[PDB]
Protein backbone atom coordinates (compact mmCIF):
# COMPACT_ATOMS: atom_id res chain seq x y z
CA UNK A 1 0.00 0.00 0.00
CA UNK A 2 0.94 3.66 -0.64
CA UNK A 3 -0.78 5.21 2.41
CA UNK A 4 1.57 7.60 4.22
CA UNK A 5 1.33 9.50 7.51
CA UNK A 6 3.29 12.38 5.99
CA UNK A 7 1.45 13.43 2.79
CA UNK A 8 3.15 15.49 0.04
CA UNK A 9 2.69 19.21 0.73
CA UNK A 10 1.71 21.66 -0.82
CA UNK A 11 -1.30 20.39 -2.83
CA UNK A 12 -3.21 22.16 -5.63
CA UNK A 13 -6.66 23.66 -5.58
CA UNK A 14 -9.07 22.12 -8.05
CA UNK A 15 -11.75 24.66 -7.16
CA UNK A 16 -10.67 28.30 -6.78
CA UNK A 17 -12.55 28.77 -3.46
CA UNK A 18 -12.27 25.29 -1.81
CA UNK A 19 -9.46 23.49 0.06
CA UNK A 20 -7.52 20.97 -2.03
CA UNK A 21 -8.70 17.44 -1.16
CA UNK A 22 -5.48 16.83 0.83
CA UNK A 23 -6.02 20.02 2.90
CA UNK A 24 -9.58 18.99 3.64
CA UNK A 25 -8.13 15.71 4.97
CA UNK A 26 -5.65 17.61 7.21
CA UNK A 27 -8.42 19.96 8.43
CA UNK A 28 -10.45 16.91 9.47
CA UNK A 29 -7.62 15.17 11.34
CA UNK A 30 -7.70 15.70 15.12
CA UNK A 31 -4.96 17.76 16.71
CA UNK A 32 -3.07 21.01 15.96
CA UNK A 33 -0.18 19.52 13.94
CA UNK A 34 0.37 17.02 11.18
CA UNK A 35 3.48 15.70 9.46
CA UNK A 36 4.00 16.36 5.77
CA UNK A 37 6.68 15.66 3.20
CA UNK A 38 8.15 18.68 1.36
CA UNK A 39 9.28 18.66 -2.34
CA UNK A 40 12.85 17.70 -1.34
CA UNK A 41 11.60 14.72 0.76
CA UNK A 42 12.24 16.38 4.10
CA UNK A 43 9.42 16.08 6.63
CA UNK A 44 7.95 19.12 8.34
CA UNK A 45 4.93 20.02 10.48
CA UNK A 46 1.84 21.84 9.30
CA UNK A 47 -0.50 23.62 11.73
CA UNK A 48 -4.08 22.82 10.84
CA UNK A 49 -6.26 24.38 13.59
CA UNK A 50 -7.19 27.98 14.23
CA UNK A 51 -6.25 28.65 17.90
CA UNK A 52 -3.04 26.59 17.58
CA UNK A 53 -2.14 28.70 14.54
CA UNK A 54 -2.40 31.93 16.57
CA UNK A 55 -0.39 30.35 19.42
CA UNK A 56 2.46 29.21 17.17
CA UNK A 57 2.58 32.41 15.05
CA UNK A 58 2.96 34.18 18.45
CA UNK A 59 5.72 31.86 19.71
CA UNK A 60 9.19 33.49 19.46
CA UNK A 61 10.70 29.97 19.34
CA UNK A 62 9.43 29.73 15.73
CA UNK A 63 11.83 31.82 13.66
CA UNK A 64 10.94 33.43 10.30
CA UNK A 65 14.60 33.09 9.21
CA UNK A 66 14.36 31.93 5.56
CA UNK A 67 18.17 31.49 5.41
CA UNK A 68 18.18 28.69 8.00
CA UNK A 69 19.06 25.35 6.38
CA UNK A 70 16.05 23.82 8.13
CA UNK A 71 13.53 26.45 7.01
CA UNK A 72 10.62 24.56 5.31
CA UNK A 73 11.06 25.73 1.70
CA UNK A 74 8.13 24.39 -0.33
CA UNK A 75 9.83 24.59 -3.77
CA UNK A 76 13.24 25.22 -5.47
CA UNK A 77 12.29 28.83 -6.29
CA UNK A 78 12.59 29.75 -2.60
CA UNK A 79 16.32 29.74 -3.18
CA UNK A 80 15.71 33.29 -4.51
CA UNK A 81 14.73 34.24 -0.92
CA UNK A 82 17.58 32.51 0.92
CA UNK A 83 20.27 33.86 -1.50
CA UNK A 84 19.85 37.59 -0.72
CA UNK A 85 19.60 39.66 2.45
CA UNK A 86 16.18 39.22 3.95
CA UNK A 87 13.47 41.80 3.97
CA UNK A 88 11.82 42.05 7.41
CA UNK A 89 9.34 39.26 6.56
CA UNK A 90 12.38 36.99 7.07
CA UNK A 91 13.75 38.64 10.24
CA UNK A 92 13.13 38.02 13.91
CA UNK A 93 13.18 40.45 16.81
CA UNK A 94 14.96 42.73 17.37
CA UNK A 95 16.03 43.25 13.71
CA UNK A 96 12.51 42.68 12.45
CA UNK A 97 11.13 45.68 14.38
CA UNK A 98 13.87 48.12 13.42
CA UNK A 99 13.18 47.36 9.75
CA UNK A 100 9.41 47.11 9.86
CA UNK A 101 9.26 50.48 11.70
CA UNK A 102 10.95 52.16 8.75
CA UNK A 103 7.86 51.45 6.63
CA UNK A 104 4.84 51.62 8.94
CA UNK A 105 4.19 55.37 8.35
CA UNK A 106 2.96 54.52 4.80
CA UNK A 107 0.24 52.11 6.12
CA UNK A 108 -1.33 53.94 9.10
CA UNK A 109 -5.12 54.05 9.33
CA UNK A 110 -4.91 57.81 8.67
CA UNK A 111 -2.83 57.35 5.54
CA UNK A 112 -5.09 54.59 4.27
CA UNK A 113 -8.13 56.86 4.76
CA UNK A 114 -6.25 59.55 2.84
CA UNK A 115 -5.66 57.14 -0.10
CA UNK A 116 -9.38 56.49 -0.65
CA UNK A 117 -9.80 59.18 -3.38
CA UNK A 118 -6.66 57.95 -5.25
CA UNK A 119 -7.70 54.30 -5.10
CA UNK A 120 -11.22 55.28 -6.28
CA UNK A 121 -9.72 57.35 -9.11
CA UNK A 122 -7.45 54.48 -10.22
CA UNK A 123 -10.19 51.84 -9.97
CA UNK A 124 -12.60 53.92 -12.10
CA UNK A 125 -9.83 54.94 -14.53
CA UNK A 126 -8.99 51.34 -15.37
CA UNK A 127 -12.73 50.53 -15.52
CA UNK A 128 -13.55 53.29 -17.94
CA UNK A 129 -10.69 52.03 -20.19
CA UNK A 130 -11.79 48.38 -19.98
CA UNK A 131 -15.50 49.12 -20.56
CA UNK A 132 -14.87 51.62 -23.37
CA UNK A 133 -13.03 48.80 -25.19
CA UNK A 134 -16.06 46.51 -24.68
CA UNK A 135 -16.58 42.78 -23.77
CA UNK A 136 -14.32 39.78 -23.86
CA UNK A 137 -11.61 41.20 -21.70
CA UNK A 138 -9.15 39.52 -19.40
CA UNK A 139 -9.99 40.90 -15.93
CA UNK A 140 -6.47 39.99 -14.69
CA UNK A 141 -4.35 41.98 -17.17
CA UNK A 142 -6.85 44.82 -17.71
CA UNK A 143 -7.99 45.53 -14.14
CA UNK A 144 -6.99 43.19 -11.30
CA UNK A 145 -3.26 43.66 -11.73
CA UNK A 146 -2.85 47.34 -12.95
CA UNK A 147 -5.06 48.84 -10.18
CA UNK A 148 -3.00 47.82 -7.14
CA UNK A 149 0.19 48.12 -9.17
CA UNK A 150 -0.48 51.85 -9.81
CA UNK A 151 -1.42 52.37 -6.14
CA UNK A 152 1.69 50.69 -4.65
CA UNK A 153 3.92 52.42 -7.22
CA UNK A 154 2.91 55.83 -5.91
CA UNK A 155 3.26 54.69 -2.30
CA UNK A 156 6.79 53.43 -3.02
CA UNK A 157 7.91 56.03 -5.57
CA UNK A 158 8.44 53.38 -8.25
CA UNK A 159 7.56 54.78 -11.73
CA UNK A 160 4.36 53.35 -13.12
CA UNK A 161 5.99 53.84 -16.53
CA UNK A 162 8.07 50.69 -15.87
CA UNK A 163 5.04 48.51 -15.07
CA UNK A 164 5.39 46.04 -17.94
CA UNK A 165 8.92 45.21 -16.83
CA UNK A 166 8.36 44.91 -13.09
CA UNK A 167 4.98 43.18 -13.40
CA UNK A 168 6.60 40.57 -15.66
CA UNK A 169 9.58 40.18 -13.30
CA UNK A 170 7.18 39.97 -10.32
CA UNK A 171 5.22 37.11 -11.92
CA UNK A 172 8.37 35.16 -12.92
CA UNK A 173 9.78 35.44 -9.42
CA UNK A 174 6.60 34.50 -7.51
CA UNK A 175 5.44 31.77 -9.90
CA UNK A 176 8.78 30.21 -10.95
CA UNK A 177 8.89 26.43 -10.49
CA UNK A 178 12.69 26.25 -10.51
CA UNK A 179 15.62 27.97 -8.80
CA UNK A 180 17.32 29.51 -11.85
CA UNK A 181 14.12 31.15 -13.18
CA UNK A 182 13.52 32.62 -9.71
CA UNK A 183 17.12 33.84 -9.26
CA UNK A 184 17.01 35.57 -12.68
CA UNK A 185 13.70 37.37 -12.03
CA UNK A 186 14.88 38.37 -8.58
CA UNK A 187 18.15 39.67 -10.09
CA UNK A 188 16.22 41.57 -12.80
CA UNK A 189 14.09 43.31 -10.14
CA UNK A 190 17.13 43.91 -7.94
CA UNK A 191 19.08 45.73 -10.66
CA UNK A 192 16.06 47.90 -11.46
CA UNK A 193 15.49 48.86 -7.80
CA UNK A 194 19.26 49.42 -7.44
CA UNK A 195 19.20 52.02 -10.24
CA UNK A 196 16.17 53.66 -8.60
CA UNK A 197 18.15 54.07 -5.38
CA UNK A 198 21.07 55.73 -7.15
CA UNK A 199 18.61 58.03 -8.96
CA UNK A 200 17.11 59.06 -5.59
CA UNK A 201 20.62 59.79 -4.18
CA UNK A 202 21.15 62.32 -6.98
CA UNK A 203 17.58 63.69 -6.99
CA UNK A 204 15.34 63.19 -3.93
CA UNK A 205 11.87 62.01 -4.84
CA UNK A 206 8.50 61.16 -3.36
CA UNK A 207 7.57 57.70 -2.07
CA UNK A 208 8.73 55.33 0.60
CA UNK A 209 11.82 54.26 -1.38
CA UNK A 210 12.75 57.91 -1.75
CA UNK A 211 12.27 58.44 1.97
CA UNK A 212 14.39 55.42 2.90
CA UNK A 213 17.19 56.52 0.54
CA UNK A 214 17.27 60.09 1.91
CA UNK A 215 17.16 59.07 5.59
CA UNK A 216 17.95 55.58 6.81
CA UNK A 217 20.25 54.66 3.89
CA UNK A 218 22.15 57.99 4.25
CA UNK A 219 22.67 57.17 7.93
CA UNK A 220 23.77 53.58 7.20
CA UNK A 221 20.82 52.38 9.30
CA UNK A 222 19.73 50.02 6.51
CA UNK A 223 22.03 48.22 4.01
CA UNK A 224 21.51 49.09 0.34
CA UNK A 225 20.76 45.38 -0.32
CA UNK A 226 18.25 45.35 2.54
CA UNK A 227 16.55 48.41 0.99
CA UNK A 228 16.34 46.51 -2.31
CA UNK A 229 14.82 43.49 -0.59
CA UNK A 230 12.38 45.66 1.39
CA UNK A 231 11.24 47.52 -1.73
CA UNK A 232 10.92 44.23 -3.64
CA UNK A 233 8.78 42.79 -0.80
CA UNK A 234 6.42 45.78 -0.78
CA UNK A 235 6.30 46.04 -4.57
CA UNK A 236 5.33 42.42 -5.13
CA UNK A 237 3.04 42.01 -2.08
CA UNK A 238 1.48 45.37 -2.98
CA UNK A 239 0.64 44.09 -6.53
CA UNK A 240 -0.01 40.38 -6.44
CA UNK A 241 -2.08 39.83 -3.33
CA UNK A 242 -4.86 42.32 -4.14
CA UNK A 243 -4.79 41.22 -7.82
CA UNK A 244 -5.36 37.61 -6.72
CA UNK A 245 -8.05 38.63 -4.32
CA UNK A 246 -9.93 40.64 -7.00
CA UNK A 247 -10.04 37.78 -9.60
CA UNK A 248 -10.85 35.11 -7.04
CA UNK A 249 -13.52 37.27 -5.48
CA UNK A 250 -15.33 37.88 -8.79
CA UNK A 251 -15.25 34.12 -9.57
CA UNK A 252 -16.50 33.23 -6.04
CA UNK A 253 -19.22 35.93 -5.89
CA UNK A 254 -20.53 34.91 -9.34
CA UNK A 255 -20.79 31.28 -8.09
CA UNK A 256 -22.85 32.55 -5.17
CA UNK A 257 -25.29 34.79 -7.07
CA UNK A 258 -27.68 35.04 -4.15
CA UNK A 259 -25.16 36.55 -1.74
CA UNK A 260 -23.76 38.67 -4.61
CA UNK A 261 -27.22 40.26 -5.15
CA UNK A 262 -27.52 40.79 -1.40
CA UNK A 263 -24.14 42.59 -1.44
CA UNK A 264 -25.30 44.81 -4.32
CA UNK A 265 -28.54 45.67 -2.49
CA UNK A 266 -26.81 46.61 0.78
CA UNK A 267 -23.37 48.21 0.41
CA UNK A 268 -22.97 48.44 4.17
CA UNK A 269 -22.24 44.68 3.80
CA UNK A 270 -19.15 45.10 1.63
CA UNK A 271 -16.52 45.45 4.48
CA UNK A 272 -17.82 42.26 6.14
CA UNK A 273 -17.99 40.50 2.78
CA UNK A 274 -14.38 41.47 2.15
CA UNK A 275 -13.42 39.86 5.51
CA UNK A 276 -15.39 36.73 4.58
CA UNK A 277 -13.68 36.56 1.18
CA UNK A 278 -10.25 36.97 2.78
CA UNK A 279 -11.07 34.14 5.20
CA UNK A 280 -12.56 31.91 2.55
CA UNK A 281 -10.03 32.44 -0.25
CA UNK A 282 -6.87 32.54 1.87
CA UNK A 283 -4.62 33.38 -1.06
CA UNK A 284 -1.31 33.36 0.83
CA UNK A 285 -2.06 30.09 2.58
CA UNK A 286 1.54 28.85 2.79
CA UNK A 287 3.03 32.23 3.78
CA UNK A 288 3.59 30.91 7.31
CA UNK A 289 6.92 29.05 7.18
CA UNK A 290 8.96 28.89 10.35
CA UNK A 291 11.85 26.99 11.87
CA UNK A 292 11.98 26.02 15.56
CA UNK A 293 15.00 27.37 17.43
CA UNK A 294 14.03 25.43 20.59
CA UNK A 295 11.77 22.49 21.42
CA UNK A 296 8.04 23.37 21.56
CA UNK A 297 5.38 21.15 23.07
CA UNK A 298 2.00 21.45 21.40
CA UNK A 299 -0.92 19.54 22.96
CA UNK A 300 1.26 16.46 23.57
CA UNK A 301 3.06 16.67 20.20
CA UNK A 302 6.69 17.84 20.25
CA UNK A 303 8.20 20.13 17.62
CA UNK A 304 11.96 19.67 17.92
CA UNK A 305 14.55 22.42 17.57
CA UNK A 306 15.59 22.57 13.90
CA UNK A 307 12.26 21.25 12.55
CA UNK A 308 10.24 23.18 9.99
CA UNK A 309 6.69 24.30 10.65
CA UNK A 310 4.16 25.78 8.17
CA UNK A 311 1.14 27.60 9.55
CA UNK A 312 -1.51 26.86 6.90
CA UNK A 313 -3.98 29.70 7.18
CA UNK A 314 -6.42 28.32 4.57
CA UNK A 315 -6.86 25.18 6.71
CA UNK A 316 -6.97 27.19 9.89
CA UNK A 317 -9.64 29.47 8.44
CA UNK A 318 -11.83 26.42 7.80
CA UNK A 319 -11.77 25.38 11.47
CA UNK A 320 -15.43 24.64 12.26
CA UNK A 321 -14.89 25.25 15.98
CA UNK A 322 -14.39 28.90 14.97
CA UNK A 323 -16.42 29.35 11.73
CA UNK A 324 -19.64 27.37 11.98
CA UNK A 325 -20.15 25.48 8.70
CA UNK A 326 -16.62 26.65 7.72
CA UNK A 327 -16.75 25.63 4.05
CA UNK A 328 -19.88 27.74 3.35
CA UNK A 329 -19.36 31.24 2.01
CA UNK A 330 -21.53 33.53 4.12
CA UNK A 331 -20.94 37.28 3.66
CA UNK A 332 -23.22 37.90 6.65
CA UNK A 333 -21.08 35.83 9.03
CA UNK A 334 -18.47 37.33 11.33
CA UNK A 335 -15.25 36.36 9.59
CA UNK A 336 -13.38 38.21 12.35
CA UNK A 337 -10.20 36.68 13.80
CA UNK A 338 -9.37 34.97 10.49
CA UNK A 339 -5.71 34.23 9.67
CA UNK A 340 -5.60 35.23 5.97
CA UNK A 341 -3.16 37.99 7.03
CA UNK A 342 -1.28 35.99 9.69
CA UNK A 343 -1.07 36.87 13.36
CA UNK A 344 1.43 38.48 15.69
CA UNK A 345 4.56 40.43 14.83
CA UNK A 346 4.60 39.55 11.11
CA UNK A 347 0.87 40.12 10.63
CA UNK A 348 0.26 41.67 7.19
CA UNK A 349 1.57 45.22 7.02
CA UNK A 350 -0.61 45.95 3.97
CA UNK A 351 -3.87 44.57 5.36
CA UNK A 352 -5.74 47.84 5.67
CA UNK A 353 -4.64 48.92 2.20
CA UNK A 354 -5.92 45.56 0.86
CA UNK A 355 -9.19 46.02 2.60
CA UNK A 356 -9.64 49.56 1.17
CA UNK A 357 -8.77 48.43 -2.36
CA UNK A 358 -11.10 45.48 -2.29
CA UNK A 359 -13.98 47.54 -0.88
CA UNK A 360 -13.57 50.17 -3.65
CA UNK A 361 -13.12 47.44 -6.35
CA UNK A 362 -16.26 45.53 -5.31
CA UNK A 363 -18.40 48.65 -5.09
CA UNK A 364 -17.07 49.86 -8.41
CA UNK A 365 -17.76 46.54 -10.25
CA UNK A 366 -21.32 46.42 -8.84
CA UNK A 367 -21.79 50.15 -9.78
CA UNK A 368 -20.23 50.15 -13.25
CA UNK A 369 -20.60 46.58 -14.54
CA UNK A 370 -23.64 44.91 -12.79
CA UNK A 371 -23.97 42.57 -15.79
CA UNK A 372 -20.42 41.31 -15.37
CA UNK A 373 -20.15 37.55 -15.91
CA UNK A 374 -17.39 35.10 -16.77
CA UNK A 375 -16.86 34.46 -20.49
CA UNK A 376 -15.79 30.83 -19.86
CA UNK A 377 -16.76 27.85 -17.58
CA UNK A 378 -15.28 28.00 -14.06
CA UNK A 379 -13.90 24.52 -14.88
CA UNK A 380 -11.92 25.90 -17.87
CA UNK A 381 -10.06 28.47 -15.74
CA UNK A 382 -6.45 27.47 -14.94
CA UNK A 383 -5.71 27.69 -11.18
CA UNK A 384 -2.20 28.38 -9.93
CA UNK A 385 -0.62 25.47 -7.98
CA UNK A 386 -0.24 25.25 -4.16
CA UNK A 387 3.38 26.40 -4.19
CA UNK A 388 2.42 30.00 -4.93
CA UNK A 389 -0.01 32.83 -4.21
CA UNK A 390 -3.37 31.35 -5.10
CA UNK A 391 -5.38 32.66 -8.04
CA UNK A 392 -5.69 32.62 -11.82
CA UNK A 393 -3.42 34.26 -14.39
CA UNK A 394 -6.32 34.85 -16.79
CA UNK A 395 -10.00 35.67 -16.19
CA UNK A 396 -12.19 35.99 -19.32
CA UNK A 397 -15.14 38.26 -18.67
CA UNK A 398 -17.96 39.87 -20.57
CA UNK A 399 -20.92 42.15 -19.79
CA UNK A 400 -23.62 44.10 -21.61
CA UNK A 401 -21.64 46.30 -24.02
C1 LIG B 1 -4.54 41.32 -0.48
C2 LIG B 1 -4.46 40.32 0.39
C3 LIG B 1 -3.21 39.99 1.25
C4 LIG B 1 -3.00 38.82 1.90
C5 LIG B 1 -3.92 37.58 1.97
C6 LIG B 1 -1.76 38.95 2.64
C7 LIG B 1 -1.24 37.96 3.47
C8 LIG B 1 -0.14 38.07 4.27
C9 LIG B 1 0.32 37.09 5.24
C10 LIG B 1 -0.40 35.73 5.54
C11 LIG B 1 1.41 37.59 5.83
C12 LIG B 1 2.30 37.03 6.96
C13 LIG B 1 3.45 36.17 6.50
C14 LIG B 1 4.17 35.53 7.69
O1 LIG B 1 3.68 35.51 8.83
O2 LIG B 1 5.27 35.00 7.46
C15 LIG B 1 1.69 38.88 5.20
C16 LIG B 1 2.75 39.67 5.50
C17 LIG B 1 3.10 40.84 4.87
N1 LIG B 1 2.35 41.47 3.90
FE1 LIG B 1 0.41 40.96 3.30
N2 LIG B 1 -1.19 40.14 2.34
C18 LIG B 1 -2.07 40.85 1.54
C19 LIG B 1 -1.87 42.15 1.11
C20 LIG B 1 -0.74 42.92 1.28
C21 LIG B 1 -0.49 44.20 0.67
C22 LIG B 1 -1.52 44.90 -0.25
C23 LIG B 1 0.74 44.60 1.05
C24 LIG B 1 1.43 45.93 0.67
C25 LIG B 1 2.74 45.92 0.36
C26 LIG B 1 1.27 43.58 1.94
C27 LIG B 1 2.48 43.57 2.60
C28 LIG B 1 2.96 42.65 3.51
C29 LIG B 1 4.22 42.79 4.19
C30 LIG B 1 5.22 43.96 4.03
C31 LIG B 1 4.30 41.59 5.12
C32 LIG B 1 5.45 41.27 6.09
C33 LIG B 1 5.06 41.73 7.50
C34 LIG B 1 6.18 41.37 8.44
O3 LIG B 1 6.91 40.38 8.11
O4 LIG B 1 6.32 42.10 9.46
N3 LIG B 1 0.36 42.57 2.00
N4 LIG B 1 0.71 39.15 4.26
C1 LIG C 1 9.58 39.01 -2.77
C2 LIG C 1 10.74 38.64 -2.26
C3 LIG C 1 11.53 37.54 -2.84
C4 LIG C 1 11.02 36.35 -3.24
C5 LIG C 1 9.63 35.95 -3.13
C6 LIG C 1 9.10 34.80 -3.61
C7 LIG C 1 9.90 33.75 -4.39
C8 LIG C 1 9.61 32.32 -3.86
C9 LIG C 1 8.15 32.00 -3.45
C10 LIG C 1 7.49 33.13 -2.66
C11 LIG C 1 8.15 33.22 -1.26
C12 LIG C 1 5.97 33.06 -2.56
C13 LIG C 1 5.29 31.90 -1.76
C14 LIG C 1 3.77 31.90 -1.96
C15 LIG C 1 5.51 31.83 -0.25
C16 LIG C 1 5.96 30.45 0.19
C17 LIG C 1 6.37 30.47 1.65
C18 LIG C 1 6.93 29.17 2.23
C19 LIG C 1 8.29 28.78 1.63
C20 LIG C 1 7.07 29.38 3.74
O1 LIG C 1 6.03 28.08 2.00
C21 LIG C 1 5.56 34.50 -2.20
C22 LIG C 1 6.69 35.41 -2.68
C23 LIG C 1 7.65 34.45 -3.41
C24 LIG C 1 13.02 37.76 -3.01
C25 LIG C 1 13.58 38.32 -1.70
O2 LIG C 1 14.99 38.57 -1.82
C26 LIG C 1 12.82 39.60 -1.31
C27 LIG C 1 11.32 39.37 -1.08
O3 LIG C 1 11.19 38.52 0.05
Amino acid sequence: PQTTDAPAFPSNRSCPYQLPDGYAQLRDTPGPLHRVTLYDGRQAWVVTKHEAARKLLGDPRLSSNATDDNFPATSPAFEAVRESPQAFIGLDPPEHGTRRRMTISEFTVKRIKGMRPEVEEVVHGFLDEMLAAGPTADLVSQFALPVPSMVICRLLGVPYADHEFFQDASKRLVQSTDAQSALTARNDLAGYLDGLITQFQTEPGAGLVGALVADQLANGEIDREELISTAMLLLIAGHETTASMTSLSVITLLDHPEQYAALRADRSLVPGAVEELLRYLAIADIAGGRVATADIEVEGQLIRAGEGVIVVNSIANRDGTVYEDPDALDIHRSARHHLAFGFGVHQCLGQNLARLELEVILNALMDRVPTLRLAVPVEQLVLRPGTTIQGVNELPVTWHH
